[PDB]
């Protein structure tokens, strides 16, 4: 007989960055992590297990993928096979309703969607905590997409202790919004994974990253507990920039940032001066995310339109709900 599952997971952008791995093989992070989940961007993955298959197949956006991409999905399906009890090979059919490998967190939606589909298919009855544990093995950020609203990846010390949970903001997430500035739509030159790896191993500024990360997290946490937007913005803006500083310290150094990324930051500043409270963060890539309270979405979004082509400004709400079966 043949088992199938289909899930939809939304993406997440980290306010307090995950950048750098303690353990490269289980995906244990060097530091705790805090993100918001977005309902405008998402992955839909269906998985089918068949006695007929002899290796695992990934179909992504309609296309069978390459052979290091294959390799990557193989090692994950292996992890699923050990945990499930069986020997079945799978075929995966996934559509990214979100730009791919481009620094908009297709990793997080991808592997949350998959893990949750695997769960349904193989009838695993996984707790949210174990789900998060599973997605984490595919992609660090994916651990957080099991959940909605604000979520946190607790770094733990091994495979059982490293996972994520949700956080009550008493629905403060409902009054929030995130403007995407889509400067580049295409593949990162360097993948989140390998850039993280090089910065972590070699960066002369990494230690500086680590000495400040936890102080930022508590501050961000106290900000959500009080719903002080200004307080939250200030720390997440600095944290994000500090994350990128670590790349400048790598051997040899590098950056995901382009002139346009800077231009965007400036407009945020002008907005703040013009009395429109907003802050920016950047995943691994040139694109810029702008956190703004729902009230000033239109205004702030307008300010960008004076400078950017409108096929490039994209407002998302923050979703309150976690990953769903479909
Ligand atoms: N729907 C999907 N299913 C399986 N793999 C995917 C899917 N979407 C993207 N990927 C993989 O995700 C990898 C790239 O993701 P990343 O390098 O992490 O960039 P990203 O999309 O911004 O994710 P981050 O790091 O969390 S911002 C690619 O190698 C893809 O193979
Ligand atoms: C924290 C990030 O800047 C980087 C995370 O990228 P990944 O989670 O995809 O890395 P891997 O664990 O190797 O898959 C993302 C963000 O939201 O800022």
């Amino acid at each position: 007989m043949v088992k199938s599952g289909k899930a939809r997971a939304h993406t997440n952008i980290a306010l307090i960055k995950y950048w750098g791995k303690a353990d490269e093989t289980y995906i244990i992070p060097m530091n705790n992590s805090l993100s918001v989940t977005l309902d405008r961007f998402y992955t839909e993955t269906k998985v089918t297990f068949d006695p007929d298959f002899t290796e695992d197949c990934l179909i992504l956006n309609g296309n069978e993928v390459n052979a290091k991409e294959k390799e990557k999905i193989q090692n994950y399906m292996n992890i699923v096979r050990d945990l499930a009890g069986n020997r079945l090979h799978a075929r995966i059919e996934s559509e990214n309703y979100v730009p791919t490998a481009a620094g908009l967190a297709s990793s997080a939606s991808a592997y949350a969607a998959l893990a949750a589909a695997c769960n349904e298919a193989l009838s695993l009855n996984l707790s949210d905590t174990d789900l998060s544990r599973l997605a984490r093995r595919g992609s660090g950020s994916a651990s957080r997409s099991i959940f909605g609203g604000f979520a946190e990846w607790e770094k733990g010390h091994d495979d059982l202790t490293s996972y994520a949970h949700g956080i009550n903001s008493n629905g403060w997430e409902k009054d929030l919004s995130m403007i995407f500035v889509v400067i580049n739509n295409q593949s990162k030159k360097v993948s989140s994974r390998s850039g993280m790896s090089l910065t972590r191993d070699t960066s002369r500024f990494y230690q500086y990253w680590l000495d400040h990360v936890d102080e930022d997290l508590n501050e961000a946490k106290e900000a959500v507990k009080n719903q002080d937007f200004q307080r939250l913005g200030e720390v997440i803006e600095a944290n994000g920039l500090r994350m990128h500083a670590t790349n400048l310290g790598a051997q040899p150094p590098f950056t995901y940032l382009v002139q346009e990324s800077y231009d965007a930051m400036a407009i945020v500043e002008q907005c703040r001066k013009a009395n429109l409270p907003c802050y920016f963060t950047m995943a691994a890539g040139p694109n810029v995310k702008v956190l703004v309270e729902k009230k000033n979405k239109q205004a702030v979004m307008e300010q960008f339109l004076k400078v950017f082509d409108e096929s490039k400004i994209i407002a998302s709400d923050i979703i309150s709900s976690g990953v769903e079966i479909i």
